[PDB]
């Protein structure tokens, strides 16, 4: 369960910041 929160967590810190860098 923690696994997966982290991973959901820095997969949405990396789309965001994808987003903000376009
Ligand atoms: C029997 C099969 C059952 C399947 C199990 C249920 C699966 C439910 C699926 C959920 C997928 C939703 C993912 C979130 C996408 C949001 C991207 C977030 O993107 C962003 O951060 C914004 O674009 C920022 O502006
Ligand atoms: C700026 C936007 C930030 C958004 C933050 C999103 C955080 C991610 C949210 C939730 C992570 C929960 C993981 C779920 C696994 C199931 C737990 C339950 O598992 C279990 O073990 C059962 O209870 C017992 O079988």
């Amino acid at each position: 369960p923690l696994v997966v929160a982290a991973s959901i967590i820095a997969i949405l810190h990396l789309i965001l910041w994808i987003l903000d860098r376009l």
